[PDB]
């Protein structure tokens, strides 16, 4: 069966995601880079080597809100998402909805936008089981308690509409738990989102985010459900140099307490992160051998077991 029958309608259980009769689940895969960037890289051909070759769990879809994103085009941006979560159902993946917020920082910014692309996602895709829904990519700049007030704002707008799903909710400092602006998990647990079957997102570069990082995942793993709905093996630029042996010790911690993951990024982008050879999407592939990045043979190799 695929990833989407054998554990069916996943909820999160005491601080996991479990499927859908209490088992806790790892689920791994790729995020996509962004769609108004990158939507040449997501194909038929491109997806079915995703689910198929590769053997992901899931793929997050990345839809940036400004920089040339949602902003521009919302009625044609909102139909591609549509048309990315139906074919990544035929695939039998679950998917992420990553409404990508980033600069600016503070997710409020986009709060209207966000109710009314979530409200129209939430009700067109309320049937199916295998969707999650990512609020707030990586908010900066921003307390903790905003984050919180920003997410029980959205929540309740999906809930209406598809009570039963899953909400990944993004955490201060670029989604680092709050490491990187001088805090940590800790501060999320003292004051949760007040709804459950909720995720927190975790974001990591192995080769620039090093022990404290790592210790702050295990920490958080403890006390509430984390998601690692982006990381990298190489700098926080997403480029340069990659240190596999620092995200393999990421790679084993997160197995060992079956945190989910995707990395990024499933696109032909110059940086050293994106899986493919620049050409590569524009050629239809091949999306294995000589195509890959060394980023992408080492993710391919972890997703394949
Ligand atoms: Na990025
Ligand atoms: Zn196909
Ligand atoms: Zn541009
Ligand atoms: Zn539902
Ligand atoms: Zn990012």
């Amino acid at each position: 069966g695929t990833p989407v029958e054998r554990y069916g309608k996943v909820q999160v259980c005491g601080t996991q995601l479990c499927d859908e009769h209490g088992n806790p689940v790892q689920l791994r895969g790729m995020s996509t880079h962004g769609i108004q960037w990158f939507d040449h890289c997501l194909t038929d051909s491109s997806l079915d080597a995703l689910a198929y070759d590769w053997k992901a769990d899931i793929i997050r879809l990345s839809m940036y809100i400004q920089e040339d994103g949602y902003e521009t085009n919302p009625r044609g941006f909102t139909d591609r998402m549509h048309q990315l979560i139906d074919m990544a159902t035929a695939r039998g993946l679950y998917v992420i909805v990553d409404w990508h917020i980033l600069t600016p920082g503070d997710p409020h910014y986009n709060l209207d936008r966000a109710k009314t692309f979530f409200a129209e996602i939430a009700q067109r895709h309320a049937s199916k089981t295998n969707v999650l829904y990512e609020i707030a990519n990586e908010p900066n700049g921003v307390s903790w308690a905003s984050i919180k007030s920003y997410a029980e704002e959205v929540i309740p707008v999906i809930r209406q509409r598809d009570p039963d799903s899953v909400i990944i909710v993004g955490t201060r400092g670029w989604s680092s738990l709050g490491v990187s602006e001088g805090s940590g998990p800790a501060e999320i647990a003292a004051n949760p989102v007040n709804a459950s079957n909720i995720m927190y997102a975790f974001h990591f570069y192995a080769a620039s985010h090093r022990d404290n990082y790592l210790n702050a995942l295990r920490e958080a793993s403890e006390l509430f459900p984390v998601f690692v709905t982006e990381f990298g093996t190489e700098t926080y630029t997403g480029d340069g140099a990659n240190d596999f042996q620092m995200a393999d010790r990421y790679i084993d911690l997160m197995a060992e307490r079956k945190i989910g993951w995707t990395k990024w990024n499933y696109s032909d982008d110059f940086r050293s992160g994106a899986v493919f050879q620049p050409g590569t999407c524009a050629s239809g592939g091949p999306w294995s051998g000589s195509s890959l990045k060394a980023s992408g043979q080492w993710v391919r190799s972890k997703l394949q077991s």
